[PDB]
């Protein structure tokens, strides 16, 4: 009885770090926008099991340990056999394992009858990725507390985006033990410029951790540098690796990913 679900993907449309938690780990402020970029999701009656299509190990994989969590939590044994076919790349800052993970599991928490409920299945998520419950429910919202708390929102944002995404996986850990005070902002100062870039102003748009993952990974400011040469404005999701731009993909961009082994993909808002 095999389904298919779509697993799509966001960009962080400015983030700011406020300042460190004691729990590791860091308060931020950010504006998510989902974005039609999909994972592929096919969802089967079988034993348990997630493979992927670029040989992420079953215990590594989010949407692996939250239907084993669902087990526990819920004292149901789930028999879906999970293949997702990864378009979204790991390490691009777009949030594709978080996505899995959040509509699988209110996919399962479904077809089983709905057992746990909107909170719950929030708090289940949201407990292995800071991410993952945006992905609950998706179009535009404010992320703050660790990116968990969040505010949905309407965007006067719409129009070609393109994303470039070099074959370098940031890792967010080493990109935050870069930071230091001077990377920090005041929540008032953060909240103005949200605001702004909500009401349409992408020039507003900026993200410290993609200065950071600019200096720690060169292949990153290579794409940045290649954006502005095209005449855009470059910003960067997550903690990079993508770059994103507010127009189309020219056939010299096209020429310059394909020889270098980026991934460019052309979207509309
Ligand atoms: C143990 C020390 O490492 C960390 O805690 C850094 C990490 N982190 C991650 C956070 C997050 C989040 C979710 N929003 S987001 O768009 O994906 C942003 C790119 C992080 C966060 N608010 N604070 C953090 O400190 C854990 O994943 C990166
Ligand atoms: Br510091
Ligand atoms: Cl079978
Ligand atoms: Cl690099």
């Amino acid at each position: 009885h095999m389904i298919k679900v779509l697993s799509p993907a966001k960009i962080n449309l400015g983030l700011w770090v406020l300042g460190r938690l004691p729990s590791g780990y860091h308060e931020i402020l950010t504006l998510y926008q989902e974005i039609p970029f999909y994972d592929e999701i096919y969802i089967r009656e079988g034993v348990l099991r997630v493979e992927t299509n670029i040989g992420i190990p079953q215990e590594e994989n989010l949407v692996y340990k939250g239907l084993r969590e669902f087990e526990r939590i819920t004292g149901i044994e789930i028999n879906y056999s999970i293949f997702i076919q990864k378009n979204i790349p790991p390490g691009a800052g777009l949030g594709g394992g978080s996505s899995n993970l959040a509509v699988v599991l209110k996919k399962v928490n479904e077809l089983l009858g709905s057992p746990l409920s909107e909170e719950e299945l929030r708090e289940l998520v949201g407990s292995i990725s800071a991410d993952a419950p945006f992905f609950l429910l998706g179009k535009s919202a404010i992320g703050r507390g660790k990116g968990e708390v969040l505010e949905p929102v309407e965007t006067e944002i719409s129009g070609k985006i393109t994303l470039v995404i070099p074959q370098v996986s940031s890792s967010t850990g080493r990109v935050y033990s870069s930071l230091r005070e001077e990377h920090f902002v005041t929540p008032e100062y953060a909240e103005e410029k949200i605001q702004r870039i909500i009401s349409g102003e992408v020039e507003e748009i900026e993200n410290v951790l993609g200065d950071i993952a600019r200096e720690l990974y060169p292949e990153i400011n290579e794409v940045y540098r290649f954006v502005e040469y095209l005449g855009f404005k470059p910003f960067v999701s997550g903690s990079g690796s993508t770059v994103y731009f507010f127009g189309g993909a020219s056939e010299e961009l096209k020429k310059a990913a394909k020889m270098r082994g980026w991934k460019v993909v052309e979207l509309e808002l």
